[PDB]
């Protein structure tokens, strides 16, 4: 077990409930790959202004979790593949 | 005017003074451009896990200010071409 800080970027264009959905969604996805989920926050609809970039528009989520090494580039490409996230960022606190 | 967060990824092998003088540095480099500088945080040493990169591990520095639009592509430059930055981010709340 080791401690993460999992950062997300879901489409901009999804309604209250379907933000609420993604984030309990991805919870779950969390959890199922052995993560304790210390700290879970929605951060806001946030544009990217540099670098230059298409779809700079996002909803950026954020969970800070306890889970193990092994399963973390399998929980990464789990959440990736879902199509309302546009990016993906792990970093190990 | 409007307001940005500027997240910076500096050197990891960076002492306390040279981390401080950085993040000094940096700050001026803000107002240069016309910002005001809001909020300003050193969230620690971390390694990107997720997605694969060379050089995952760096210091994730955090401002939040208020500057014109027209500026911040030039001070995201700025800020790139110094050595200790390995990676710029600014983000229009
Ligand atoms: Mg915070």
């Amino acid at each position: 077990m080791r401690r993460y800080e999992v950062n997300i970027v879901l489409n901009p264009n999804l309604d209250q409930s379907q933000l609420a959905l993604e984030k309990e969604i991805i919870q779950r996805a969390l959890e199922n790959y052995g993560a304790r989920v210390e700290k879970v926050a929605i951060l806001g609809l946030m544009v990217l202004a540099y670098p230059i970039a298409k779809d700079p528009q996002g909803y950026f989520l954020w969970y800070q979790v306890e889970m193990p090494e092994d399963r973390v580039n399998d929980l990464a490409r789990e959440l990736r593949i879902r199509d309302n996230v546009r990016r993906v960022m792990v970093v190990k606190s």
